[PDB]
């Protein structure tokens, strides 16, 4: 209720959707527009390891793209040095603001901040033909579990907070998995 005297918000599309390790005073299920979430990118310190790399999710520009995600607020007073932790996780990635849409019709839409990985990022692997990606994800593991782990979790999370069509990568890829 109350006016806050800073703000800042940070889109979650990736595992943030299901876990964080950093602190947050709110959180909302909704979207931002114009870009898609693609399995792009590679994971050699999570879900894979370097010679047989994992595939996690990136932003790629779509005009006609929509992510579901979670945005999650920053603690007042503390929102520049939590930025500063998750600038330090982060290759040559890019952050940028961008309007979310909350699930809940009641909250207005807001600014948010996206970290969004660049061509130029040494893990990145671009487009591939689905069947591929599925057999990738299947076999790889990393540091930090099962490449299965990592599509499945995503999977729920999207599922729970909203239809199976609003992400046809994802679903379809999960289902491409399942089928083993």
């Amino acid at each position: 209720k109350v006016p806050r005297g800073s703000h800042m918000w940070v889109f979650g599309y990736g595992s943030l959707i299901w876990k964080v390790d950093f602190p947050y005073q709110d959180k909302l299920v909704g979207y931002i527009t114009n870009y898609s979430r693609r399995f792009w990118q590679g994971s050699t310190d999570h879900r894979g390891v370097p010679g047989k790399p994992g595939r996690v999710v990136t932003l790629v520009e779509d005009p006609a793209g929509c992510v579901w995600g979670v945005a999650y607020r920053l603690p007042v007073g503390k929102e520049e040095q939590v930025k500063a932790y998750l600038d330090f996780g982060e290759g040559g990635y890019r952050t940028t603001t961008v309007i979310f849409y909350p699930k809940d019709p009641t909250t207005k839409p807001f600014s948010v901040l996206l970290y969004i990985g660049t061509c130029d990022n040494p893990d990145y692997l671009g487009p591939a033909p689905l069947e591929d990606i599925a057999e990738q994800i299947f076999n790889a593991a990393g540091p930090s579990g099962r490449n299965t782990e990592y599509l499945f979790e995503l999977a729920n999370s999207i599922r729970n907070l909203v239809p199976e069509e609003a992400d046809e990568h994802l679903f379809a890829l999960e289902k491409l998995v399942k089928e083993r």
